[PDB]
């Protein structure tokens, strides 16, 4: 579990959303693993606005936070899981790292800010589903 909070909005894994969220929707994207919702409080996370390929993500069932060197955000075949079957997800970055169905939703980081968060893993690879491209996060 996990989320990003910047300004009014809260963004999580698209499988992980609560009714709450559905109730408060902003943007959705299946193929991405992304749902965006809306906030009454405003959020303490910062967007990265780059092209890095090393960061630190955070992975709960090790409770550490690891450095990782991570791929450009790409069109991907992940295999089936609990919540998608097997299928391209678009717009994922994978690193070599633990990741458990559980650990989605941890946040990858860079010098510049939050660069996406856990969404895939297995095979001794963790999938982090990129946000750097939504600009539209910064404002309104
Ligand atoms: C944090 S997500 C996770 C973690 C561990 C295990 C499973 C998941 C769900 C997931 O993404 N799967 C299902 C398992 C799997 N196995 C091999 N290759 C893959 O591409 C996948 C994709
Ligand atoms: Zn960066």
């Amino acid at each position: 579990s996990g989320a990003i909070y910047v300004g009014n909005y809260r963004v999580v894994n698209r499988h992980l959303a609560t009714h709450n969220d559905w109730a408060n929707l902003v943007w959705e994207d299946s193929s991405r693993d992304l749902l965006v919702s809306s906030t009454t409080a405003q959020g303490c996370d910062t967007i990265a606005r780059c092209d890095c390929q090393t960061g630190v993500y955070y992975c709960s069932s090790r409770r550490k936070h690891y450095p990782v060197s991570f791929s450009k955000p790409s069109l991907i075949f992940v295999e089936a899981s609990e919540y998608y079957p097997a299928r391209y997800q678009s717009h994922l970055m994978l690193a070599v790292g633990h990741s458990e169905p559980g650990d989605c939703g941890g946040i990858l980081r860079c010098q510049h800010g939050v660069v996406g968060i856990v969404s895939t893993g297995g095979n001794g690879l963790v999938g982090f589903a990129d946000v750097r491209d939504l600009l539209w996060l910064d404002e309104e």
